[PDB]
């Protein structure tokens, strides 16, 4: 009588068909950018996939078609899922914009996302060659 929602499987984090191509920029994204964002005071709501049921967001996956979270990004970096830094940056962008899409501009969670995004853009300015 009250819809409670339901969760998808989490996004894929490995691509076994792809060669292991390590780069300085991807190393930096894992060891500096991701780690720095992870430890920020506002990071915790973004560290794992949204649980629409336990968070009482029963329409979350109706609205958000491409979910993304920092735990998924961390695994993708660890597993060498990304071909380049741009792909990883795109996933951070998807994570922040999903928050802006689902929520209202004045919401606390949006202030948190904006702060993380500003820090992320600062850290991406410091990427290696
Ligand atoms: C980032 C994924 N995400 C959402 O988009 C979202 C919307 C509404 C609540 C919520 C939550 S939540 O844990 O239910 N509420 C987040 C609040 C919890 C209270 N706050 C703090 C700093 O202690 C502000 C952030 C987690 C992750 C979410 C959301």
């Amino acid at each position: 009588l009250v819809p409670r929602g339901s969760n998808p499987p989490p996004p894929e984090t490995s691509n076994p068909n792809k060669p292991k191509r390590q780069t300085n920029q991807l190393q930096y994204l894992l060891r500096v950018v991701l780690k720095t964002l992870w430890k920020h005071q506002f990071a915790w709501p973004f560290q794992q996939p949204v649980d629409a049921v336990k968070l009482n967001l029963p329409d979350y996956y109706k609205i958000i078609k491409t979910p993304m979270d920092m735990g998924t990004i961390k695994k993708r970096l660890e597993n060498n899922y990304y071909w380049n830094a741009q792909e990883c940056i795109q996933d951070f962008n998807t994570m922040f914009t999903n928050c802006y899409i689902y929520n209202k501009p004045g919401d606390d969670i949006v202030l948190m996302a904006e702060a993380l995004e500003k820090l992320f853009l600062q850290k991406i300015n410091e990427l290696p060659t």
